[PDB]
């Protein structure tokens, strides 16, 4: 490996995952040690993995070989994220900016040459001194966060066919050993027709030191300060589950102050579960948001069951864009 970035360092080339990957890890060190006197000439160094994005005499610097246009798609974790077309090949992606500072390696090392429909595509990453620039294939729909917002709540069938997409990633990203750590409706992106969705944003990505994400989200040994797995990441899945159905965050309703100790405390939020679902919604959602994580249901387990509750309700039938449902009010 030190050979391999050894070779890399001072250049953006084309090549595979396990070069960004190593490389990756050189920025993340960098980030950790104090600020220097910057070179007249900036660094500038990473991997494209797509012919879409071409280094030119093995540099890729934002306006020279590729700009930024139109106002920013939004904000991800660690960066602004922006519509972005190299100016050489004419293809369009979107473009995570990130300070050094705050880059850790595993945003690239927990998607790099991964191939599920369900995750966004990496198309590489290039750094111009503190920068780290994230390339990856753009999903015209927006967020599913967007679209709960926009809608008031989704219906329940809709609910189960994003949640479904989304387990089949987790499973993906778990059978290799990947913690998401972040899911999230704003973490899950829509295609033009609202038919494919996929995970993005990896910030809070561990390869199996957990950074918590939205405090309504977090699993109990989250909370209590207990080692994670990746079943924080189911419990996380069916809290966006609940988001989906009642157009607000589970606990949210209920409790005031940081909420940590009330996800300690309390039942799982199994009682935000809408008397109107189907059985199989209910126990799958149950199942979901066990306390214990060696008894809650693994990601491809839950998958199973929401399958079978998508079935159980007739199957997606309800309309791209309907009609706006008034989110459940306090109490
Ligand atoms: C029309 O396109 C869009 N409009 C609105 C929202 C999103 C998109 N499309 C899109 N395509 C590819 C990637 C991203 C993306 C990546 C990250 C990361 N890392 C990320 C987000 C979007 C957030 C939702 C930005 O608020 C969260 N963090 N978006």
């Amino acid at each position: 490996e030190e050979y391999l970035v050894h070779a890399l360092q001072g250049s953006v080339s084309s090549g595979q995952a396990h070069s960004l990957t190593s490389l990756a890890k050189t920025w993340a060190a960098r980030g950790s040690r104090s600020r220097e006197p910057s070179p007249k000439t900036e660094d500038n160094e990473g991997v494209l993995l797509t012919e879409k994005l071409k280094p030119v005499d093995y540099e890729y610097r934002e306006e020279v070989h590729w700009a930024t246009h139109q106002l920013r798609l939004g904000r991800g974790s660690f960066g602004e994220v922006h519509r972005m077309e190299d100016k050489q090949t004419g293809f369009q992606c979107a473009v995570k900016k990130v300070r050094l500072e705050v880059f850790r390696a595993e945003e690239l090392m927990a998607c790099a040459g991964l191939t599920s429909p369900r995750i966004v595509p990496l198309y590489g990453a290039v750094r111009e001194g503190p920068w780290v620039n994230i390339f990856m294939e753009l999903l015209e729909g927006g967020s599913l966060g967007q679209l709960v917002k926009e809608q008031g709540c989704l219906p329940e069938d809709r609910a189960l066919y994003y949640l479904g997409q989304a387990l089949e990633g987790l499973e993906y990203l778990h059978s290799r050993r990947i913690l998401h750590g972040d899911v999230k409706a704003d973490n899950v992106l829509l295609s033009s027709d609202g038919s494919h969705a996929a995970l993005c944003d990896f910030g809070h990505a561990v390869c199996l030191d957990y950074i918590p994400g939205t405090e309504t989200h977090m699993a109990p040994e989250v909370v209590l300060g207990r080692s994670c797995d990746a079943k924080v990441d189911v419990w996380s899945s069916c809290c966006m589950m609940l988001h989906m159905l009642n157009g607000c965050h589970p606990w949210t309703q209920f409790f005031r102050g940081p909420l940590c100790l009330k996800i300690a405390s309390e039942p799982p939020p199994v009682r935000e579960i809408p008397p109107s679902c189907a059985p199989l919604t209910a126990q799958a959602i149950q199942e979901g948001l066990r306390k214990e994580p060696i008894h809650r249901v693994s990601a491809a387990e839950l998958g199973g069951k929401v399958n079978r509750a998508l079935q159980q309700v007739g199957g997606l039938k309800s309309p791209w864009r309907g009609e706006y449902k008034e989110p459940r009010h306090p109490p």
